[PDB]
């Protein structure tokens, strides 16, 4: 219903590691200023599409020499009972959930200038899987989904280490150019997808996919977009 | 006193093919609409820093899937009798001359919005070397230099196959991120430097270096910038 969602270079995509092109040029992700103090607080919001944390100024990220970004927000994608809800897949496998940290190039002053422009926005993405332990970092956010279950509801939460939400090795990722996965589906987004996953307890994953309400009288669930063709794009890998 | 001319990531650079990262993601260049009709004519100008050919609308160049560009102009860098004048070097070797074909990202309607923006401008570069035969395509430009010997003069030339000023091998090239090499030296420029060189006659190379006059009572020669340090950038290659 936005023609942009029918462009040729959309996200998400199915990742095929063996077909990823290794390039030495893809150096380790640099994330500075992500260890936020408890004050000030941050806005967490149920928009009926996802849960969205607004991030402060000062979160700086580089994809390479002279290619720098500042973090804007983070949100999540998830499924339902017995059904996975990641956006990206790996060899056809859909993981339980998926975190997206959205950034704006320092070469643009406004997001509306950056939409549609090559490298204007960059998203860091990581897969969330079931493990045995309870995740501390994720609990800070999952604990407050109760408060904001309505739709439009919002709360304030204490500062947290945003970088603790992400996987172990910042030198191991896949990378491609695609689009926003929501309308306006703008192209020129650089997607970086960690090779390693983060682990949540089955308790936490049930919570995430069963606490929030979306449009009208309906649970917010399966908020991922279908897989989109690569159409000739080659996914790059930072490791052989 | 134009600040980006003092940036960390400038052009040109010395290329060391041993140290280039092989990146299978780098596909062959697609050029469309470069085979021009004779009419309308094109403007060829001695701007006192180079000879520049203004290219018409409709020349599309892609660095790959979703990496789309339009050609603006081309110009040349050269030396002097017994002196090489290429901008880029290879293992410290300087070639007799160099052609630059400057392009604008389709995401931008004008150069000034692209400047300093990531991938906003893209240059196709090829070395010129001495061969035994008169180069046909080059002769159409070089035969007119006498008419534009004076600083700030110009002339009209018939359209030609612009892609015949370049190497026939479009699959094999180095690519790196850098800058314009003249003020304002804005960064974010994708430079693509062909592996194959182009052949001009000794007479042609002499015409290029010995015909034009620049500022002062001065010959327009040796119009190349010094090489700039990589400063931790990696150059990619399209071939193993
Ligand atoms: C049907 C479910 C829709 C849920 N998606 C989002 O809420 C969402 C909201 C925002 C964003 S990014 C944002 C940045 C610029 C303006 C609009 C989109 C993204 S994404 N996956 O990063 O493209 C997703
Ligand atoms: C020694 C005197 C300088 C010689 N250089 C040029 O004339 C020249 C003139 C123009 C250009 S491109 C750029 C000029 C300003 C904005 C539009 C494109 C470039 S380049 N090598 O591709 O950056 C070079
Ligand atoms: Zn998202
Ligand atoms: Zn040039």
């Amino acid at each position: 219903v936005s023609p942009a969602c029918a462009g040729r270079f959309q996200s998400p995509v199915d990742i095929r590691p063996q077909l990823a092109a290794f390039s030495p040029a893809l150096r380790p992700l640099e994330l500075l200023g992500f260890q936020l103090p408890p004050l000030p607080e941050l806005r967490l919001r149920n928009n009926g599409h996802s849960v969205q944390l607004t991030l402060p100024p000062g979160l700086e990220m580089a994809l390479g020499p002279g290619r720098e970004y500042r973090a804007l927000q983070l949100h999540l994608h998830w499924g339902a009972a017995g059904r996975p809800g990641s956006e990206h897949t790996v060899e056809g496998h859909r993981f339980p959930a998926e975190i997206h940290v959205v950034h704006l190039s320092t070469a643009f002053a406004r997001v509306d200038e950056a939409l549609g422009r090559p490298g204007g926005l960059a998203v860091l993405a990581a897969f969330l899987e079931e493990g045995p332990e309870e995740n501390s970092a994720y609990e800070q956010l999952l604990s407050r989904l109760e408060e904001i279950a309505e739709e439009g509801s919002e709360t304030q939460v204490p500062g947290l280490d945003i970088s603790a939400l992400l996987p172990s090795d910042f030198s191991r990722y896949f990378q491609y150019e695609g689009s926003l996965t929501t309308p306006p589906c703008a192209q020129g987004v650089i997607w970086t997808v960690f090779q390693q996953t983060v682990m949540l307890s089955a308790k936490q994953l049930h919570t995430l996919s069963d606490t929030l309400w979306g449009p009208g009288d309906s649970r917010l669930q399966l908020n991922f977009r279908a897989t989109q063709p690569l159409n000739g794009r080659v996914i790059e890998a930072s490791f052989p």
